[PDB]
């Protein structure tokens, strides 16, 4: 409430509020109050700003004071207050703010009355660098990875003496330090992750060598757990940035071992019981199989917002197989072995860290509602369709399977015409500019 | 008051006292005198300096106790007193000394009974380089911009490692940190500006990748405000200079990414009423249309003082149109959609940092008042004539509608022609001196 | 005639035709043909060419077999041949073709009987340096002037030694050896420029320091003169590299010395009698006032033409007064003592090496007929108007004043307007791009 965080300020001798919100990409913005501005008006009628500048969209920034959280990183006490974006005077939300999007998903399945609340559960991964160098110009184009556990720095030379444990391409899964580098920085991470609000499970080293890392976090309500990933990347960059290293969430950096994945875990659950729970496959529901039906059926347009990036499809190269099982980790739909009671769920293994959570998350609901509402029956688990095979292919899935989307006003024309705008303007400038390996593979034709 | 200066002296173990003053270009100027120099004489009949080597200009600094500040930066407690320049034994005040006329424009508007006060609201942006070098000599000329946010350092090495997030071209606009850099240097500059009597409201980076920041200040009364700019100016320079950075406030420092502009909110209140809110277009009173249609009647003539370096028309580049409007952000004339009550006010979009704060607010007011004095109505919302296209122009252009200024003895002809003659020294060097740029069009020639 | 053409290529055993010709611009443009292509068919219907991606332009390359040279550089025997540009089939030739405008600029002057001949004789200045650098980027940009005369490498370390004798800043002009490190340059370019048919009367060090120079070179007809001036450009251009400098005619390259101007000696001529001699002031004719009279008039129009870059104006800063004299050379049109018979002639001093010879002659004798045409009379001279002050003021007044060379079909409004569009483009960029002397003077701000 209000007064909650009128106090707070006091309580913590805060010096300043940061309004922050996600825009159509997926980044968190930020923009700065003094602790003294914050009044009774203000949660009342929002700060207006010029979201003509952001890409893809004067507006209003409503705070929401249910959000409220103390930035564990600036130098002066201040205050984080996550907004909506809010169509000014008129105070509605713009059908473009991917969170007033992600709150609209989670109300139309309230009105559809197919159960109560959504929970997601996003297996976010990412990696840990020294440097990252990259550029591309007229005359040429590069990038240089390193990092301390790069299996390739076996051979250099370090003025400290090289010590040699290192994590081999894909041999970063599991093993002690002092091979696995990370567990300080991880477990760090995980206590700032709690001080912000989220609830950790584990935390590990991934199967890359050169810094993949995983920290497991607790499930929540879709737009609750959209915000927990913008918190959960945002402690992620920072953490590793105070321990000297880059952290980065594109889902595949390095050709030749692992990409950073974000599978979603997701449930159904009306009246305290979860709905995906039953007799059926594996201990799934008739109501759960839909669900996968309809992921399924909107697989390739769920893609143009759950892998939005070029690069993703760099990863997604022969989990690509539309296919639900509890034995086949090859099939996409991933039933997980519970065995415990009615926390059934289905995974969905696909998406990754690139993807904006509330549009991700809004999208595989609105296509899992879709297979329910259609009794889009999936079939049967291999124990073949796939993902779309590029950004363009998603891109132009999205434009024609628009109709899940737009149910119930989660989703205007407008904002899916104005999303593909931005991800083509993306797709054409990696698809002009030539590769390196094209000169290795055609400089002497 | 004197007295209070006084206690100050003592309440402070002040050791010396900085008498500070504006030119004609806008830089505050100093002098420092031990705090034991400080005593009735002193704020009665000022202390005598040689004017003669201020560029534009013995005379006599008359301290303005009003203005008392204690100095956030120099080592020993000093106490700041803002002064102005008066003509020596018959003590009237220079005509070409800028705070004087800043206060002759605010008397000539309560003389002409429009109202009793005009209030500012400068919106100053600036940036934060790491490192700014530049040289012209007889066999050729440079400048070379660096910064840690900069772009372009996405190739750099830098042997802590690279590291990579870091604002694209016109991507500053505000993603969190690791991306935006100088959260803790604006948020210090907010503290440091309010100790010295400023009203902060928010602070945010700005669109411009190589560190362009804005902090947001409450407005004030004319002179009162050019004085805030003066303290909001130096305490970004010296907090800046701090932190290892350095700032600058030229308008447009880098080609093909955002310049720095200042943009004036303006308003004019009577009796404690806003004569700018009524009917008309958006919530206006017909008053206010006058007051814009004077801003662009002067316009050309406003530019030379409000954009009064030739680097200022780079960034004036096709808000060039003289057009209010609520909708067209290319309109220089913005009309704030407050929607709130009588906070209603004319933004005049085209003005930059390099301005004088006085003399541009000064000019500003006295356009506008010119407009209401003379019906001079603007016309209707762009939702068509221009600012000056140069700074010879806006010279030319000053130097001929030079009446409105002379209104009430506000500005001289000689304060107006030692001004011109200053900024055309400044545009022949620049006019004179060959470009890079021309070397690439036309060497092969 | 192509009869002496075929001779020439076995008289040579040439190996190949390099076909030449001028853009817009003034650069000359080449295509090479094996000499077994040059055959009746090629000088009776030319040879097709696609004219699409020349600036501001399939058309024909029509062979001028009177322009016939051996080329004095190239590895393997090679004839040039200067090229009309022609529209193609109709056979007419492209009225935004430089070379067709001068030689219709030529027959007007004919037509209109006031002359059978225009003589001009241009006085070109070049500079040669050792090493030239520059570059703009977005952060930042420069320009690097080196050669071994630069009065600036008196302190410089050179490991064969310094030697020290070297121009000082404006004192190229004359002393002897060492000091004119160029003198078997300078006559090495005499004797290549008549091995390709022009006449050298004179070659000196010109006032610069860094390697000012001039060949004075025997008049001629108006076009062929224009084709001299670009024979005149490849050799110096060319001698210069074989002895490893590097010639540039751009009007002025170094700040505080000495620019490159071109000026045009005029004289016109009806049966083998010069028309500009007669009684009057200095030896010349009402006809020749008038001419004056004509190229004053319509001064700026022409400077879009005779000082076509933003660099030009750099030099004209202030032979800017439009005023003839025999004593002031501070007047742009000097009257030459000639003393000897009839050799009387005008001399505009204010064009640059950087104009289109073609369109700058064409132009100065538009402009001179006009002047005869309606006995627009000169005045008196000074022993008062001046010259474009910028490139934008020049194209200005040439999109105005378009009457005079549109006389008589010479200069076509397309013509005019595509050449004002390329001037146009030029000199955006140099005014949108931030100089260097502007952070010297602006930069603190
Ligand atoms: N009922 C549920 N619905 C949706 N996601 C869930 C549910 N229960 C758990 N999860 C998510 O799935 C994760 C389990 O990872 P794991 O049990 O190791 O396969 C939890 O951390 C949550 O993120
Ligand atoms: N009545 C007023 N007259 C003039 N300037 C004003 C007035 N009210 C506010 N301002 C200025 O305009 C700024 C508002 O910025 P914003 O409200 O974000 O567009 C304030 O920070 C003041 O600088
Ligand atoms: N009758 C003429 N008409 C036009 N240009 C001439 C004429 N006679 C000489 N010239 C040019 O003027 C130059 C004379 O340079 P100077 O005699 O040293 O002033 C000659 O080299 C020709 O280029
Ligand atoms: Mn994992
Ligand atoms: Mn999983
Ligand atoms: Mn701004
Ligand atoms: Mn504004
Ligand atoms: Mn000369
Ligand atoms: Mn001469």
């Amino acid at each position: 409430s209000a007064e909650h965080v009128l106090t707070m300020l006091n309580e913590h001798e805060v010096k300043f509020v940061d309004l922050r919100f996600t825009d159509t990409k997926g980044k968190e913005q930020h923009v700065t109050i003094p602790a003294h501005q914050v009044n009774a008006e203000f949660f009342e009628e929002g700060k207006m700003f010029d979201g003509s500048s952001i890409g893809g969209w004067d507006m209003v920034l409503m705070p929401d004071a249910s959000t409220a959280v103390i930035d564990p990183f600036f130098a002066d006490s201040t205050l984080i207050i996550r907004c909506d974006i809010l169509e000014p005077g008129t105070l509605q939300g713009y059908d473009r703010d991917p969170r007033s999007i992600a709150k609209r998903a989670e109300d139309y399945l309230r009105a559809t009355g197919i159960a109560d609340t959504v929970l997601f559960g996003p297996e976010p991964e990412f990696f840990l660098f020294d440097d990252i160098r990259f550029g591309a110009s007229i005359s040429g184009s590069h990038v240089a990875i390193d990092d301390i556990e790069g299996a390739w720095n076996s051979s250099t030379k370090y003025e400290g003496g090289n010590k040699g444990h290192r994590p081999g391409v894909k041999g970063g899964y599991f093993p002690v330090p002092p091979v696995d580098s990370a567990q300080d920085i991880r477990s760090e991470m995980c206590l700032v992750m709690e001080q912000m609000g989220l609830v950790v499970e584990a935390h590990h080293h991934e199967v890359a060598t050169a810094g993949q890392n995983e920290v497991a976090t607790r499930f929540n309500t879709m737009t609750k757990k959209a915000d927990e990933i913008q918190i959960y990347k945002y402690v992620v960059h920072n953490v590793a940035h105070r321990f000297g290293k880059t952290a980065t969430f594109m889902p595949k950096p390095m050709f030749g071992d692992n990409g950073s994945g974000m599978h979603c875990h997701m449930s159904l659950a009306k009246n305290g019981t979860n709905l995906f729970s039953g007799d059926k496959y594996a201990g799934l529901s008739e109501q759960a199989l839909y669900y996968i039906g309809g992921v399924i059926k909107h697989a390739k347009a769920i893609n143009a917002l759950a892998n939005p990036t070029t690069n993703s499809y760099k990863r997604l190269v022969p989990p690509v197989m539309l296919a639900y099982s509890a034995r086949n980790r090859s099939a996409s739909i991933r039933i997980p072995v519970v065995a415990s009671p009615k926390a059934r769920r289905i995974e969905v293994r696909f998406p990754d860290p690139a993807a904006n959570p509330y549009l991700c998350f809004a999208a595989l609901l609105m296509a899992g509602l879709d297979g329910i509402k259609n009794k889009i029956h999936p079939g049967e688990p291999m124990d073949i369709p796939q993902v779309a095979g590029s950004l363009e292919e998603a891109l132009n899935a999205l434009d024609l399977d628009r109709e899940f989307l737009k149910a119930g006003g989660v989703f205007t024309d407008e904002a899916i015409d104005a999303y593909i705008a931005l991800r083509r303007e993306e797709d054409d400038r990696v698809r002009m500019t030539p590769h390196p390996v094209e000169f290795e593979l055609y400089y002497s034709v």
